[PDB]
């Protein structure tokens, strides 16, 4: 599991470190660009998923296990004090991730939520038709769902150009296995003394919007809710990602 723990920044500022729990389908390719702008922590690291690397055999945990991977591959640099992270699903796992450290004696500066609510997930769905956005809702033919969502990022020249289809594979069939997780977790969710940080975009459906003041029922001291600009998807990219860097420069970080 320590083998998976990527290093996405070097030390920039004098704050503590990151360490993101990835989103569904198990990346952290997607913190790339946020762990580049940002200028008050420590190293950023992220947790891959096994399985999607090019010299590893494909693997589909639980939820559960997929928590346990994340504890063991981030407590080495864990001990060294850093917030605990996550973006999508990611968020999910980073609030059991930060209270199995707290089971080991490792104490997290703080609980980071980028844009989801508690596990009680949105999709971003804006560049994706009727019949694609079908599969994230009924996820949440098997084989012809699947090709739907491979078909349509094939047909960007992002992906069919730079993005080897090894990966892509693995990471589609991650994200289908973890889109499927029940929505119950064999694991406590009591209340975390640490502060938790939600970072939340101004796009969301009611009925997704109001759920996540829900966090505060997750938190027995300091909850911060921060408001960032695009979508759920476009947060981490251009031209946004650069103003969400600064937020959490602002708030959680100490350049």
């Amino acid at each position: 599991p320590t083998a998976k723990l990527v290093r996405l920044n070097p030390r920039g500022g004098d704050g503590p470190g990151i360490v993101f729990a990835p989103p569904a389908g198990g990346t952290v390719l997607g913190y790339i660009e946020l762990a580049r702008h940002l200028k008050g922590f420590g190293e950023i690291h992220g947790v891959e998923a096994p399985g999607l690397g090019a010299g590893e055999t494909p693997v589909y945990p639980s939820f559960e296990e997929m928590v346990q991977f994340c504890s063991d591959s981030a407590a080495g640099v864990a001990g060294d004090g850093v917030y605990i992270g996550g973006h999508a699903l990611g968020g999910h796992i980073a609030f059991y991730l930060a209270t199995m450290l707290l089971d080991r004696g490792i104490r997290p500066k703080g609980l980071i939520i980028l844009d989801t609510p508690p596990r009680l997930i949105p999709v971003a769905d804006a560049d994706l038709t009727e019949e694609e956005t079908k599969v994230f809702i009924l996820a949440m033919p098997y084989e012809e769902a699947k090709q739907l969502l491979l078909d349509r990022a094939k047909n960007d020249p992002r992906v069919s150009a730079f993005l080897s289809e090894d990966y892509l594979d693995r990471f589609l069939r991650l994200q289908m296995h973890q889109l499927m997780y029940s929505r119950d977790v064999v694991l406590p969710q009591r209340k975390l003394d640490i502060p938790i940080h939600v970072f939340r975009t101004k796009n969301h459906a009611p009925e997704v919007a109001r759920l996540f003041s829900a966090w505060e029922n997750y938190a027995a001291g300091e909850v911060t809710f921060v408001d960032i600009p695009g979508d759920h998807a476009t947060m981490l990219r251009a031209p946004h990602v650069s103003e969400v860097a600064q937020l959490l420069d602002r708030h959680c970080g100490l350049p």
